């Protein structure tokens, strides 16, 4: 480790990866107060009360909608990331996410409830670019040493992202009926402390050498980064890289989609990346409080109880590295999405049962905090791997639209249906997220071939019986 690399890791994560985790927990706790503002600012513009359907609609579009901005946002960096730069892209990124903070905040002053809806957009935005360039600059900085560790540290910074979020919301902090719009106003502080952190540290070496073209200043980038003398080495191996990819023909998304030598390649992706946000967890994010308050707890205790969900998240998060790389890919994504079905179960007795005693309540807390740590001591980190061990560099740029569209567009359709699932079903709402769960696990068992320690010329070769097809 250097200086220059803690900065660059802490001050890139903190303004880039924790507005995420943040962004998709903070709307939880102000979930009371935020509807009945609805409520006035539809009295007072449109001249009568809102109907309870149209009420529940509007409160799971603003809770969505930050999925579209997610989706918006992932395909903006394939047409800025040619233009500006790794380092450059963080910067202008914080225009996002400081211009729908004051969206946000402001939306109670100005009485309307299209700027906390249109805040939650361009917010999304942030989350969408931030995300898919952050692993890309600290992977490019590192010595290559830990350039396999660091996709632990962006995601713990989602962790204590999605635990913050869930602190200031107590009742003694700032989730208040009075101080609620300081929740979305103070995204503005990790925001600037970026801004004033960010700039003075190099641009990534790689940038700098094979788009900017300058040896001397991607000479300066490795010295501050690896903090050794030479580093002709890096140079010239980026080079090399280089000049074996630089002859390489880029396979068009469309293209990909179609072509029969990779088609479990793709239905495996799509297939993951799909249980990974239909398994619900977000759903267990943006709306804990209704979850908890339906299961029976008692409403003085909720958001307390709630606050320990963020952290049984993040010590899963913290202690996921010694069992990822221990176990291999196979039996994770078979035991997460397999254990996700046992505790999704087990949760839909509780909630059932919830007065056959005054104890069955509490259970209902242990079953979903055993729903956490099974995805991320698991899953949490997996699939975005995955994704880039199925596919060699002439493919893999078009493969991460799919795996990055099939995300986003999973979160919005978990993140905008579930008070609806919730309200039609009640106790029983949990039997779908069941059904998703066990139904990735079933089809993973019969197709995912095992990556741990394998190459490329060997994984390929598992699918070559299934494609029917060879390039
Ligand atoms: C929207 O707000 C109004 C109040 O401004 C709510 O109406 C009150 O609801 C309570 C509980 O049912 C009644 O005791 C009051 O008499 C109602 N007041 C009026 C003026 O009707 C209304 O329920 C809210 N709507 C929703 C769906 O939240
Ligand atoms: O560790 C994680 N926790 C989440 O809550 C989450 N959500 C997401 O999209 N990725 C992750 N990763």
């Amino acid at each position: 480790w250097s200086c220059s690399l803690l900065v660059a890791s802490l001050a890139g994560a903190f303004g880039s990866s924790f507005l995420y985790g943040y962004n998709l927990s903070v709307v939880n706790a102000p979930t009371p107060y935020i509807k009945a503002f609805y409520n006035e600012s539809w009295e007072r513009r449109h001249g009568r009360p809102i109907d309870p359907d149209t009420l529940t609609l509007l409160w799971s579009v603003t809770v969505s909608i930050f999925a579209i901005g997610g989706l918006v946002g992932t395909l903006i960096v394939k047409m800025i990331g040619k233009v500006l730069g790794r380092k450059h892209t963080l910067l202008a990124n914080n225009g996002f996410a400081i211009s729908a903070a004051l969206l946000m905040a402001c939306s109670l002053q100005a009485g309307a409830f299209e700027m906390l809806i249109v805040g939650r957009f361009i917010m999304g935005i942030d989350g969408g670019v931030a995300l898919s360039v952050l692993p890309m600059y600290l992977s490019e900085i590192s010595p290559k040493e830990i350039r396999g560790s660091l996709g632990q540290v962006t995601a713990i910074f989602i962790c204590i992202g999605v635990f913050t979020g869930q602190l200031l919301g107590l009742p003694e902090l700032l989730g208040k009926e009075s101080t609620w719009p300081y929740l979305f106003g103070v995204i503005v502080v990790p925001a600037v402390v970026q801004l004033l952190s960010l700039p003075f540290l190099p641009d990534s070496p790689r940038y700098l050498l094979l788009e900017k073209h300058n040896e001397a200043r991607a000479v300066k980038a490795f010295q501050t980064f690896l903090g050794k003398a030479d580093v002709s080495q890096e140079v010239e191996e980026v080079l090399a890289e280089s000049r074996v990819q630089r002859s390489i023909r880029l396979v068009s998304v469309l293209e990909l989609l179609r072509a029969p030598y990779v088609r479990w390649q793709v239905v495996t992706v799509i297939v993951t990346m799909a249980c990974y946000q239909l398994c619900g967890l977000n759903a267990i994010w943006f709306y804990t409080n209704s979850i908890f308050g339906k299961a029976g707890i008692p409403p003085a205790k909720i958001p307390y109880v709630t606050l320990s969900t963020g952290g049984i998240e993040t010590l899963a998060a913290v202690f996921s590295g010694l069992v990822i790389e221990h176990l291999g890919r196979r039996p994770l994504l078979i035991g997460g999405f397999g254990l996700m079905g046992l505790f999704f179960g087990t949760l839909t007795i509780t909630l059932t049962l919830q007065d056959h005693a005054p104890w069955v309540p509490y259970l209902s807390i242990v079953g979903i905090l055993a729903i956490i740590a099974s995805f991320c001591s698991g899953p949490g980190g997996i699939p975005f791997i995955l994704t880039g061990e199925f596919f060699q560099q002439s493919q893999r740029p078009a493969a991460f639209i799919i795996a990055g569209t099939v995300n986003w567009l999973s979160n919005f359709a978990v993140g905008l249906l579930f008070p609806f699932i919730q309200k039609s079903l009640d106790t029983y709402c949990f039997l779908v997220f069941a059904t998703i769960c066990i139904t990735g696990a079933i089809y993973l068992y019969f197709v995912l071939p095992e990556t741990k320690n394998r190459t490329y010329a060997e994984i390929s070769q598992a699918f070559s019986k299934r494609n029917k097809a060879y390039p």
